[PDB]
DNA sequence: CCCGAAGTCCG
DNA sequence: CGGACTTTCGGG
């Protein structure tokens, strides 16, 4: 079975505009885990737009197929485009897509893709269906996969006043001993972000519970101005 | 325009 | 460790 024509068209059009000179530092920035074509986001968005204008966006029956085929292509711009395309199908994504999103998290994994999946697509799903959190989060924390662990930390990132504080702190407590940078930093990030909504609770948490030094410092990057740094 | 959100380099 | 500085991206 041939590649979906929309994906083939995108591949052809991206490749025709590749920039090997830019590709080298772009790939180095992601620690050479991926090949790059060398197309940065403004042009990459326009090239996608070009193909939608010519071909139209595929029927929703093909949504998951298109995403997978792009995920399987070697150059990282195709996963970035896949995520742009998933946003175009946003109104069709629901709680039944959690396993599909899980599989995207644990394939071609790195912070650029995982952070584009978790606080937005998964965050929205669990905001609407909080009763499903306990069907996934314990497994993610227990897994060997640091990107599922990061997903458990960051899916609430944008919740603001809808944050489940008890859940957030329980998740952080489970992962606070991790020596993995991407886990320590995610803990720092979600605490720093939630402190914009409720600084008192984050300050109390970091003063009274164990965290990696990186996590604590990132958490209080801003609110240390509000409380002061004791001698 | 601005500000806030990985990478290298240094002490 | 933790700060200074880097380029890119999202968004006010
Ligand atoms: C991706 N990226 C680029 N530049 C910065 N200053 C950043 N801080 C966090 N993440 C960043």
């Amino acid at each position: 079975v041939p590649m979906h024509p929309f994906v083939k068209a995108l591949q052809e059009h991206f490749t025709a505009h590749q920039n090997p000179e830019k590709a080298e530092p772009m790939a180095r920035y992601m620690k050479n885990h991926f090949l790059f074509l060398g197309i940065q986001t403004p042009e990459r968005r326009q090239l996608l737009k070009d193909i939608i204008q010519i071909h139209t966006l595929p029927d929703q029956k093909d949504f998951q197929i298109i995403i997978r085929e792009l995920w399987d292509l070697p150059e990282r711009e195709f996963q970035a485009a896949a995520l742009d395309i998933m946003q175009k199908y946003k109104k069709h994504i629901n709680e039944t897509h959690i396993p599909f999103l899980e599989e995207l998290i644990v394939t071609k994994s790195w912070w650029d893709s995982v952070d584009s999946i978790v606080p937005t697509f998964l965050g929205d799903i669990f905001l609407k269906h909080p009763e499903l959190i306990s069907a996934y989060i314990p497994k993610w924390i227990a897994s060997d996969n640091i990107w599922l662990q990061r997903a458990a930390i960051l899916f609430q990132l944008k919740y603001k006043q809808k944050m489940d504080e008890e859940l957030l702190f329980w998740i952080i407590g489970q992962l606070h001993s991790s020596k993995e940078f991407f886990i320590q930093k995610a803990i720092g990030w979600v605490l720093r972000e939630y402190a914009k909504t409720n600084p008192d609770v984050v300050w109390e948490y970091v003063q009274n519970n164990e965290l990696a030094p990186l996590s604590k410092r990132e958490a209080i990057k801003h609110i240390k101005q509000n409380y002061g740094i004791n001698n």
